């Protein structure tokens, strides 16, 4: 597929969101799903369009599989590649670290010559601080199954429509 989606998950939510995103794009012919736990950093080189999914755990920390491959990211060819991001978080229980993991990954990957695409509005959420927020907007899709599960389906629909316009679809 032209789009490679790499996700990490601890309690399965980010994987379910990833599957939904793949479905919304049109399925396997359009988006390849890859669990970062079973990947080598070089696997990301096979795609020119990437989607990076990761939930936040601990206190604003990267999900363990992403944490484990983080130091290898600088060896990947991200030069001129368009990269989108999504994450699962809990804005009520972790208002000061909402979606910090997505922010950490974008901050690292965007510093490696890539182009972040898929910015998302912060207005549909209530939180205090987030490393995923730059210039008053999220660096990618923020999903909250703990507090806003009813909004997930339409958020994904909206975001994917937005991304197609930015991914050549
Ligand atoms: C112990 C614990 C720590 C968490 N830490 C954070 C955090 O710092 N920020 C946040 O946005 N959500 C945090 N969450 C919420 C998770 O990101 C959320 O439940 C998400 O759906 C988990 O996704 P996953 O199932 O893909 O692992 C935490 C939840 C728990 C139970």
């Amino acid at each position: 597929a032209k789009i490679g989606l790499f996700y990490g998950t601890q309690t399965g939510v980010t994987q379910t969101i990833a599957e939904s995103i793949q479905q919304e794009f049109g399925g396997e012919s359009i988006v390849d799903l890859n669990d970062i736990a079973n990947a080598d950093a070089s696997d990301l080189n096979a795609y020119d369009y990437l989607i990076i999914g990761c939930p936040t755990w601990g206190v604003g920390e990267l999900q363990s599989d992403w944490e484990g491959i983080y130091d290898d990211l600088d060896s990947v060819n991200f030069q001129g590649k368009k990269v989108a991001y999504f994450g699962a978080g809990d804005q009520v229980g972790y208002s000061d670290n909402f979606q910090d993991a997505m922010g950490i990954l974008e901050e690292k990957i965007s510093s490696l010559g890539s182009q972040t695409v898929g910015y998302w509005p912060i207005e549909g959420y209530d939180f205090n601080e987030s490393k995923a927020v730059r210039n008053n907007q999220f660096v990618g899709l923020a999903i909250d199954e703990d507090n806003q599960p009813d909004l997930t389906k339409n958020r994904i629909k909206t975001w994917v429509s937005q991304l197609k316009s930015e991914f050549g679809l």
